[PDB]
């Protein structure tokens, strides 16, 4: 047994917190998927909907359904509580856009629903390894599928983030970057930018519309970095200096407090426009950035600094979303 203990707070206009009600929360609220809960592997957050992947490959979701984010029904404008999302095969990875949801099954296939599509339509990405590791990432209007060394993606190419030539929209996924005798760890994505990070902890490739201050040239010499991106900012977890280097036009305190920290950082996570910090003491969880919907805590004035939102006995897994915050024990 041993189910996951999920806490959720922040934007709740479409009941995307899975609490049943539509009230914006400033304090962590216990979110339980159906009866007797479930074991959570990862939480993918959309614009106004939430998706939760279990260890057995099943999906559960709640939130806006006016664009076909969750259920296959034009009449169903909103999913009230945690309801099972139909999948063609056991899901091993999940991601979400503004009004879309993509998955990766055990067979390796990529399926996408939302944005007008109420059925999981298969996305054809070019590959020939089939049995390495197919991970998927997404943000706003862009998705990225990563397998070993290859990195593919589709969606909006307005700020020239998907391909070298400028464009408008790409439906069929293309190769955005290729290594190189080194596997790609993850891909930190922004609203209109992208950062590719390898397993060595180095920055290998970036995309169009990079935030001010962030220069690709002087950052590719760095070793052992954890890259996290919001919509208009890039954040670097510096374990040696015990801080978070922030770059970008941060009007709503998106910039991590330059003031020296107190406790060692054991986790950093970002949402659409807010950051979530986890330090070790007991484990404390902090939040900074654009927290109007209470996604940063009781203080919804979006003031700079770090405010405590919870203290836990064990190390929590943290997921960020569009003005939402997820804490999993």
């Amino acid at each position: 047994g041993a189910m996951s203990c999920v806490y959720a707070f922040g934007s709740n206009g479409q009941r995307q917190l899975g609490l049943g009600h539509d009230e914006d929360m400033d304090t962590p609220q216990r979110s339980v998927p159906g009866d007797d809960g479930a074991i959570v592997r990862k939480i993918a957050c959309g614009g106004n909907h939430s998706v939760m992947l279990t260890n057995d490959g099943n999906l559960v979701g709640c939130g806006d359904n006016r664009r076909g984010e969750l259920d296959s029904a034009q009449a169903l404008r909103q999913v009230h509580d945690w309801r099972p999302v139909e999948v063609p095969a056991p899901v091993v990875d999940v991601a979400c856009g503004w009004d879309t949801t993509v998955i990766v099954d055990a067979d390796g296939r990529v399926w996408q629903r939302g944005g007008g599509c109420y059925e999981f339509t298969q996305q054809h990405v070019p590959l020939n390894s089939n049995d390495e590791r197919i991970a998927v990432y997404g943000c706003f209007q862009n998705f990225v599928v990563v397998q070993g060394t290859r990195v593919y993606g589709w969606g909006s190419n307005t700020k020239c983030q998907l391909q070298e030539p400028k464009s408008r929209s790409l439906k069929e996924p293309v190769l955005v970057y290729d290594t190189g005798s080194v596997a790609v760890d993850y891909v930190a994505m922004g609203k209109d930018f992208m950062v590719i990070v390898d397993e060595g902890g180095r920055i290998v490739h970036a995309s169009g519309r990079l935030p001010t201050g962030f220069e690709l040239k002087q950052q590719q010499k760095r070793h052992n970095l954890v890259v996290l991106c919001m919509w208009t900012s890039i954040h670097l977890w510096n374990a040696r200096l015990n801080t978070v280097e922030s770059f970008g036009r941060g009007t709503h305190s998106q910039l991590f407090p330059q003031e020296r920290l107190d406790f060692p950082i054991v986790g950093v996570a970002t949402g659409s426009e807010h950051g979530i910090l986890t330090t070790a003491n007991c484990y404390n969880v902090y939040c900074w950035g654009w927290g109007e919907h209470g996604n940063c805590g009781p203080q919804k004035g979006s003031q700079p600094g770090l405010q405590l939102v919870g203290q836990y006995s064990g190390k929590p897994r943290v997921f960020g979303g569009c003005a939402t915050t997820w804490i999993v024990l």
